[PDB]
């Protein structure tokens, strides 16, 4: 399945046309079954060839010489695909050589707000169709949310560092053109409670068993009974466990006493058999005396199978009797669960749901209970893998060959029906300005700047209505990493991840993962949740030294040596970013991030968005900021360049 898998490396199906193709190519998608067949085999064949070696550029004479019969006599079909592919970033994306040099003559002029991944992606695509563009970035790098620190052998990122399953990601095809060395992350993550004692692989498995269950619950309550509104207000997710939680704790209360009226019924049956058995000895003693008084011969006789009778009655209880302390010694013994989760369990609970934290950068209590997971359908399969060599080569590589214009300010984006003017400041002299004019204006700004009051960068006309109201709809999270460079490895070499567990709730999410990622000697520690924004109020000194508290519990002081060098993300405070990365927040859905990739059109679209927080289907990863990057780059060839 080559040209199978080529479709399938490419999010594309390979034996059916997506509405996509089936707009461009209306005359196939409505013809002759027989030449949709076609079509797809040299989509699939030409992808194949691209992906087979994404390290020169694919062009429309070489797809053609290498297409076998009949395919290869169809030339303006193969041309129509091939540039088709092209177009829509699928082929020639990245980093190539290029066999077919760029024309002097550069048509259009589109200038792109900030140089990350996304931006950078676009930037290359408007470059290699001849436009003429410039990326305008406020910060003195490249890479925006892509931050990596590289001093002597030491690497550590700052930023995202998780590349998520090759099968279907674009990244992989980049990965192949930077070299950039992926390590998949083993498994293993050994939890440690607040006291520094691991946590026996049975709880592990169990607390986690139940955190799953949990989050099944809440997703049956919400797609399957609709519990997604209460009071009016949307229902967080959360807001589901939390309740979720409740009812768990019900039913063993419930359990625990349908088992003490169990016990009691048996206890009170005892002491009322207990009691007509001491009347029945009574009974019995008024016999064992009397019973011994010349018509004996049969006066005893009558005497003794009488006496006797009262015995194969009583002696016959005792029996009904040890049927009873059987029943009940066997009950107060086999006890129900005393509570649903004990205290220590509830805190390992805790650590799986900061952990979830983690992956949405944010409070559970704002995720939406129905959407947070909109985009569970796009997964790419595959083992995820860390940057061993820092995600920064990605877009280092790709900023190679374009007109960036470091610490450079975006301060006010004009846009009238004949052209866009983009006024930025030099963040070194913030006397001086710029006023760059383009026809188009690529706005990459991170969804956190967006939503910035007072507003960071001024649009002249206002944005519409419809677009500020997702921007303030949508949510944007936070996450933070610490990074702790020491001379030596005092942890795991095997271990890639380690766990702690927090004491509180609501500090669940302070250092709670561990990251043993690279070739020096460094660990990553992780602030999640509401510790995020918290944490960032405290100096690095004191941020540290909890860090070391920590390890020092993990694996005892002494053992653990002072840090050479640290680093401290505080991405909320980071103006030039606000927060991590966004999340479908409880009252939003996924449609709002199909909205933001919206163009902006005061006769012609002029201005046009992109980065995670745009791309509806691969939302907040460098994946999808690559990708809504290729979108629009596409999206404005058409509309400048309009058909090759």
């Amino acid at each position: 399945s080559g040209v199978e898998g080529a479709a399938f490396q490419s999010r594309l199906p390979h034996d059916r046309m997506t509405s996509q193709e089936a707009a461009c190519f209306p005359d196939i998608i409505s013809g002759p079954q027989q030449t949709q067949k076609v079509f797809l085999f040299i989509r699939n064949r030409t992808l194949q060839l691209w992906l087979d070696n994404p390290k020169i550029q694919l062009t429309f004479e070489a797809t053609l010489q290498q297409l076998e019969a009949p395919y290869n006599s169809d030339t303006v079909l193969v041309h129509r695909v091939h540039s088709y592919l092209e177009r829509h970033g699928l082929i020639n994306f990245g980093i190539y050589k290029r066999i077919k040099p760029l024309p002097t003559k550069k048509t259009g002029k589109v200038i792109i707000i900030g140089s990350g991944v996304s931006g950078l992606a676009a930037a290359r695509q408007l470059q290699s169709f001849g436009m003429d563009v410039t990326l305008l970035e406020a910060r003195d790098r490249v890479g925006g949310r892509v931050a990596t620190f590289r001093k002597g052998n030491y690497v550590a990122d700052l930023g995202a560092m998780v590349v998520t399953g090759l099968g279907g990601n674009p990244m992989a095809v980049v990965s192949k053109q930077v070299n950039m060395e992926l390590a998949k992350i083993k498994q293993k993550c050994p939890l440690y409670e607040a006291n520094g004692q691991a946590v026996p692989k049975e709880k592990d498995e169990m607390v986690e068993q139940e955190f799953n269950r949990l989050l099944e619950a809440t997703s049956y309550l919400s797609h399957q009974l609709d519990f997604n509104v209460l009071n009016n207000k949307p229902v967080s997710l959360g807001q589901a466990l939390e309740v979720v939680i409740q009812l768990q704790e019900k039913h063993v209360k419930d359990e625990q006493i349908e088992h003490w009226k169990k016990i009691v019924k048996t206890q009170e049956e005892l002491k009322e058999l207990l009691n007509k058995m001491v009347n029945l000895k009574e009974k019995i003693k008024e016999l064992h005396q009397q019973y011994k008084e010349i018509t004996a011969e049969f006066l005893v006789k009558s005497k003794h199978r009488d006496l006797t009778a009262l015995c194969k009655e009583y002696d016959e209880l005792a029996e009904t009797q040890g049927k009873l302390e059987e029943k009940l010694q066997e009950l107060e013994a086999n006890p129900p669960s005393d509570v649903y989760l004990s205290s220590r369990d509830r805190q390992i609970l805790d650590w799986h749901f900061a952990n979830l934290e983690f992956a949405n950068a944010t409070p559970l209590s704002t995720l939406s209970l129905k959407h947070w997971d909109q985009d569970d359908d796009f997964e790419f399969t595959g083992s995820h893998l860390t940057v061993r060599n820092g995600y920064s080569c990605v877009p280092v590589a790709l900023a190679e060959g374009l007109d960036i214009k470091l610490n450079t300010a975006v301060r006010q984006v004009r846009y009238t029906a004949s052209g866009c003017e983009v006024i930025a400041v030099n963040t070194r002299s913030t006397s001086q300005t710029f006023i760059y004019k383009c026809d188009a204006v690529l706005c990459t700004l991170p969804l956190g700047v967006l939503k910035q009051q007072p507003p960071a960068v001024q649009f002249v006309p206002p944005l519409p209505e419809w677009k500020t109201s997702a921007v303030q709809r949508m949510g944007f999270g936070n996450l933070n990493k610490v990074v702790l460079c020491f001379d030596r490895v005092f942890w795991d070499p095997s271990v890639n991840l380690f766990g702690h567990v927090g004491s509180t709730t609501a500090s669940r999410g302070e250092l709670f993962l561990f990251w043993n990622l690279y070739k020096a000697p460094i660990l990553l520690a992780l602030v999640a949740g509401e510790a995020a924004g918290i944490m960032e109020n405290i100096s690095d000194d004191v941020i540290v030294g909890r860090c070391l508290a920590i390890l020092k519990g993990i694996f005892g002081s002494s053992a653990v040596p002072q840090p050479k060098e640290t680093v401290v993300s505080r991405w909320r405070a980071d103006p030039w970013a606000r927060g991590s990365y966004s999340y479908v927040a409880a009252g939003s859905s996924g449609n709002d991030y199909d909205l933001m990739a919206q163009p902006i059109t005061p006769p012609i679209p002029r201005l046009f968005f992109a980065g995670e927080h745009t791309i509806r289907n691969y939302p907040a990863t460098v994946h999808g900021a690559l990708l809504s990057g290729l979108r629009e780059a596409g999206r404005i060839a058409d509309q400048f360049l309009g058909a090759m």
